[PDB]
């Protein structure tokens, strides 16, 4: 499974990772990943797996490139080549307008509004986990919480969760029962008729807002609601789902930090950036406009380059002893949420489900581990995460609050 070489790439450039196969994984993902910046690999690779990319492995690099829109387009930005999500595949200028609209709807004002309600549903899901001494916890939590989050977004019924988290996970793990683009269509299916509902009655809700948004001076076509209203139910899913389960994971294995967040919670949204720096999980592309040589190396037209935004916040350039988790760190450089035009609109979403999780957690159920006998397993790709996470606790050592 190894492209061949392009003639302009040269051969000392050549490091065969595989980002959905790192060869360490078994050692944690992000410990794989920083395979990347061992000092004998540069700044600047060519992988020849998964078809054949570049890979920018510091952050100054990843920064750069991502802030070269113009050099670095968004077109093409999962690798391999082979998703009409908006405003994701979008440059500016066109990407500036939809982007302004999806702000609309997921912005910090939004998110200051559903505080509570966010805070309510953590809580109401971690109450019925408590009394059982266990639970699956990605199962369990990490995915029921940012959908129903979602639900009460779009103003979607309850009843519907099932078969929304079923097309949401053919789009991540397939059943076989249809083609990617089948499972697109699906969600498509689902959400027209409340598009076009929603236009004549709108009400309040994410929906609602972007069906009777407006570009290039006329209504938002159906065809750009839908592909928007996608970006915003899956952009809000694997990520949270899997960072929450690489977070859960740590605290269970570090007692010392759950310690610390239990008798110091107002350290908790500092822990939830160092948090989102060691336990970053994204890797995006971009593909090459034109040629163009970039710190000192060839890249040529239609290039594709990884630019993990995973790689940034462990590179030692950003921050000291990077796979050292230390709540008080004066200066937590990351692109977790990515960097320059794209940069994640959920960011104050996410920053606000992580400390209510771990707020209301820490408050219910302050001592919990990973199941004994249980090793963790994670995966590696565009989004990485956990596989799964079984945790117990006792019971007799929580609180209803
Ligand atoms: C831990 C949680 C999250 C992480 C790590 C994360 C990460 C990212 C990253 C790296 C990007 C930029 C990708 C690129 O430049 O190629 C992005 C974009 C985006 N995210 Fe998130 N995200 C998270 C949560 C969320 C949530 C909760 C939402 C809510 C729906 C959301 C909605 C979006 C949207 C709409 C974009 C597209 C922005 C654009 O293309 O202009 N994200 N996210
Ligand atoms: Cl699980």
């Amino acid at each position: 499974n190894l492209a061949p070489l392009p003639p302009h790439v040269p051969e000392h450039l050549v490091f065969d990772f595989d980002m959905y196969n790192p060869s360490n994984l078994s050692a944690g993902v992000q410990e794989a990943w920083a395979v990347l910046q061992e000092s004998n690999v540069p700044d600047l690779v060519w992988t020849r797996c998964n078809g054949g990319h570049w890979i920018a492995t510091r952050g100054q690099l990843i920064r750069e490139a991502y802030e070269d829109y113009r050099h670095f387009s968004s077109e093409c930005p999962f690798i391999p080549r082979e998703y009409d999500f908006i405003p994701t595949s979008m440059d500016p200028p066109e990407q500036r307008q939809f982007r302004a609209l999806a702000n609309q709807v997921v912005g910090m004002p939004v998110v200051d509004k559903l505080e509570n309600r966010i805070q309510e549903l953590a809580c109401s899901l971690i109450e019925s986990l408590r009394p059982q001494g266990q639970c699956n916890f990605t199962e369990d939590y990490a995915e029921p919480f940012p959908i129903r989050i979602f639900m009460l977004l779009a103003g979607l019924p309850e009843e519907d969760i099932p078969h929304l988290k079923y097309l949401t996970d053919q789009m991540t793990r397939p059943d076989g029962s249809m083609t990617f683009a089948e499972a697109k269509e699906a969600l498509y299916d689902y959400l027209i008729p409340i598009i076009e509902q929603r236009r004549q009655k709108p009400g309040t809700d994410a929906i609602s807002i972007v069906a009777n948004g407006q570009v290039n001076g006329r209504p938002i076509t159906s065809d750009e609601a839908k592909r928007m209203c996608g970006l915003l139910l899956v952009g809000g899913l694997d990520t949270v789902v899997n960072f929450l389960s690489f977070s859960m994971e740590f605290l269970a294995k570090s007692p010392e930090h759950r310690q610390e967040l239990i008798e110091r919670p107002e350290r908790i949204p500092a822990a939830c950036e160092e948090l989102l720096r060691r336990f970053s999980l994204v890797a995006d592309g971009r593909i090459l406009t034109s040629d163009y040589e970039f710190h000192g190396v060839q890249l040529k037209k239609g290039d594709q380059i990884l630019l993990p935004q995973m790689l940034s916040g462990l590179d030692e350039r950003e921050n000291a002893a990077p796979m050292h988790v230390d709540f008080s760190r004066q200066k937590v450089s990351h692109t977790t949420f990515g960097h320059g035009s794209h940069l994640c609109l959920g960011q104050h979403l996410a920053r606000r489900e992580i400390i209510v999780t771990l707020k209301e957690w820490l408050t219910r159920i302050p001592d919990f581990s990973i199941a004994p006998g249980a090793q963790i397993q994670h995966k590696s790709g565009i989004v990485s995460g956990v596989q799964a996470l079984p945790l117990v606790w006792d019971p007799a050592t929580t609180k209803a609050v």
